[PDB]
């Protein structure tokens, strides 16, 4: 059964909830991104209607096998009737595709949905300027002060000098990248790039990225392994064991392998600047956890929110403890006091 914050009042409109079943009195589905945990039920053999972005559109049909006549794709920044309500999808600075959703309810209510999404200064002059908004439903993944790390600049400066310099040294050392969903393709395209390389990996995820709109995506990706220094290998087979295991099959191309694991938030964030980061290395073999983010950081939260001044706020991560729910209540409420509405 569907919880309570994955159903908008006042409409037939859930968000993010196909692992329900037929939910009762709901007549249009929308699904904010392509990450499994909100996509979860999704199948060829669904058979009602599915409002999301373009991007999102291409991966239902091609990877999951949704039919046609049940994708709804709507246009970014723009006013659409849905069901007799109108609706507004935004850009989420998440993943690919990713959208925040505006809905205008019958009543005057507005709700913002974010999905998920890393808040940004940006966001205060989009069509969010416009009007107030009542209610949001809002990701609180890192919200907690702990949670630090830095911009997606500086994590991809960081690692393009780490790799350029690295091959530089040694033009037989290979790059790898681990990957288990969309999301963080800035990594493994930007370390391509300084190198004059495409980046290798196989079938299945070749078709993925095929299905993002990205410009110039035939000039930057390939299956052929051996072409490219480069690879993109799943997110689980970056350790010492896995990366070995690779390496000889290259077939003595390679003498080294330098890898990037992304990660959101660990706690050696606590400590450590970005600059100072170091690999954990076993002989020819050296991995880098790097601190990219696509959720808002506990301070970039606080400033949106403030900025918004919403009149009540449902979070939608984090939800299932006493303790979790208790700690983000007190957050919004000093967020609130320090603000003034
Ligand atoms: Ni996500």
């Amino acid at each position: 059964t569907c919880p309570f914050y994955k159903k908008i009042p006042g409409t037939g409109f859930t968000v993010d909830a196909f692992q329900y079943g037929v939910v009762e009195g709901c007549t249009a589905y929308f699904l904010t991104h392509f990450h499994s945990d909100h996509y979860a039920g999704l199948s060829k053999h669904f058979t009602f209607p599915v409002y999301c972005s373009e991007i999102t559109g291409n991966l239902l049909k091609n990877k999951l096998h949704v039919q046609e006549q049940y994708i709804h794709p709507l246009p970014l920044d723009t006013e659409c009737i849905v069901n007799g309500v109108k609706v507004v999808l935004l850009d989420a600075n998440h993943c690919p595709g990713a959208v925040m959703i505006l809905f205008y309810l019958p009543n005057g209510t507005v709700i913002l949905h974010t999905g998920d999404f890393r808040a940004d200064p940006s966001m205060e002059r989009s069509l969010l300027a416009d009007q107030k908004v009542h209610m949001l439903y809002l990701d609180t993944t890192y919200c907690s002060p702990e949670y630090t790390f830095p911009s997606q600049q500086e994590v991809i400066r960081f690692a393009i000098n780490t790799a350029f310099e690295a091959v530089t040294l040694n033009p037989h050392a290979l790059v790898v990248c681990g990957t288990y969903s969309i999301g963080k393709e800035k990594v493994f395209l930007a370390i391509a790039d300084v190198l004059g390389s495409k980046v290798g990996m196989s079938q299945e995820k070749y078709k993925t990225l095929q299905c993002l709109n990205i410009p110039e995506i035939n000039s930057l990706i390939t299956t052929d392994m051996c072409s490219s220094l480069v690879h993109l290998l799943p997110m689980m087979q970056i350790n010492f064991k896995g990366l070995q295991s690779h390496l000889k099959k290259c077939g003595g191309k390679y003498n080294q392998i330098l890898a990037f694991r992304p990660t959101g938030w660990t706690h050696s964030n606590k400590f450590t600047r970005i600059a100072d980061v170091i690999p954990q290395t076993k002989g020819n073999i050296s991995i880098y956890g790097i601190p990219y983010s696509e959720h808002s950081s506990y301070l970039e939260m606080k400033r949106f929110v403030q900025w918004l001044k919403p009149q009540k706020i449902i979070p939608t991560v984090n939800v299932g403890t006493w303790k979790s729910r208790s700690t983000m209540e007190k957050y919004f409420r000093e967020w609130k006091l320090e603000a003034g509405y």
